[PDB]
């Protein structure tokens, strides 16, 4: 049996106390917050709060992300593993390099076997791991503005956009997700900043994460990949605009390839293409791509072959990842990476790290990016404006 502690406040009120309290006491914290998106297709994130560790690994070499993941999984079978993998983990999937400097000092990937794993429910805390009842009880009874620098000027954006359109016009690609970075220097209170971000823009795959001095404050609306028994799903998001419909199909079809590499033959399908879902703060169109795991492939193989996300790269994927690395101004680092968990039953769930603020308290660095899908239907003025609008919420919360 598991132990359950009844709450005498809302779960929101508990977590408003819990995150800062834990911030002050632990160096490894992962909080996955579905924000009451109860109607999300296949479910939103599990509402997990995991903290402390019996084992933790910080990877700096981006070619060793999946090697390390495999090693720790072998050592900790039938155990909880909380994972961050940077976009540069691409260099562990294909023969690729990252040619530019990153915008923040940050791991290529991190892994921890948590000491405590709680599932937050509306009426209480379900304890999956650890004997932390007394900590729930302890928690129960327990700032300058920052200017954000636009790294890529409008002139530079248009030059890059034109370069990408020429690649497309030559027939060397048909879709490229082009992103631009924003940086700042300063001090923030991360849990407090997460609370401001999350209250303003609550999303189904939100995360607060701390590893040493590295923090991820995410308002991600997007699932990268999930495993439930033998069933794998990935859910690109994208409105009867012909441009959008065409883009969505290009991406869904790329994700089918990625799942196909570790799937039972004939099992890759699309149960829902652009399904309309209505939530309190937003309506969303969501596509669900599904496969059945090939018994000869491990859960890590599934993720590796699908990484980084199709929705954040393009087609053809390998060459487009090369074009991205050449044409973007900085390494993406944690942007377009993933945070998630593997559980003792070999189920897993992982998000897409967009709509996020990345912070390192040791270096006083802040980093964020935004991007959009570039195709033959894109116009520079419009996509530039879209990038700026997409980042504006994050800049707003920091001020």
């Amino acid at each position: 049996s598991l132990s359950f502690t009844p709450l005498h406040t809302t779960s929101e009120a508990f977590i408003e106390k819990a995150l800062p309290w834990l911030e002050d006491r632990y160096f490894h914290i992962a909080y996955l917050n579905p924000n009451g998106y109860t109607a999300y297709p296949q479910g939103a994130f599990r509402h997990y709060l995991a903290f402390g560790s019996e084992a933790a690994i910080h990877v700096s070499d981006a070619t060793r992300v999946f090697e390390t993941w495999n090693e720790i999984k072998k050592g900790y079978t039938n155990e909880w593993i909380f994972v961050f993998a940077s976009y540069d983990g691409k260099n562990s999937v294909e023969q690729l390099h990252t040619s530019k400097e990153a915008g923040i000092a940050f791991a290529a990937a991190t892994f921890f076997i948590p000491e405590h794993v709680w599932e937050i429910q509306p009426d209480g805390i379900l304890i999956h791991k650890g004997s932390g009842s007394s900590l729930v009880t302890e928690i129960q009874h327990a700032q300058s503005d920052i200017f954000v620098k636009q790294v890529v000027s409008k002139e530079s954006y248009f030059n890059a956009f034109d370069e990408l359109q020429q690649i497309i016009a030559q027939g060397d690609a048909y879709e490229i997700n082009y992103c631009i970075p924003f940086t700042a220097k300063g001090n923030i209170s991360p849990a407090a900043t997460y609370q401001r971000l999350n209250k303003k823009t609550p999303m189904p795959f939100s995360v607060y994460y701390k590893f040493n001095t590295e923090y991820i404050l995410s308002a991600s609306p997007e699932r990268f990949i999930k495993k439930t028994g033998d069933t794998i799903i990935s859910q690109p998001i994208k409105g009867t605009s012909e441009k959008e419909q065409s883009e969505n199909t290009m991406i869904v079809d790329l994700v089918r390839n990625d799942l196909s590499r570790t799937a039972v033959a004939g099992s890759v399908c699309v149960p829902e293409l652009s399904g309309l879902y209505t939530f309190p703060n937003v309506h969303q169109l969501i596509s669900t791509v599904q496969s059945t795991i090939d018994p000869a492939c491990s859960s890590i193989d599934v993720i590796q072959q699908a990484f980084p996300m199709g929705s954040m790269t393009g087609a053809p994927k390998v060459n487009v990842m090369k074009f991205i690395d050449r044409i973007e101004s900085m390494a993406r680092g944690p942007f377009s990476g993933t945070v998630g968990y593997m559980d003792p039953h070999d189920n897993f769930d992982f998000n897409v790290l967009i709509r996020s603020i990345f912070y390192n308290s040791a270096t006083q660095e802040l980093f964020m990016e935004a991007g959009s899908a570039i195709t033959s239907y894109a116009k520079a003025e419009t996509e530039y404006e879209e990038c700026l609008l997409k980042i504006t919420p994050m800049i707003h919360i920091l001020n």
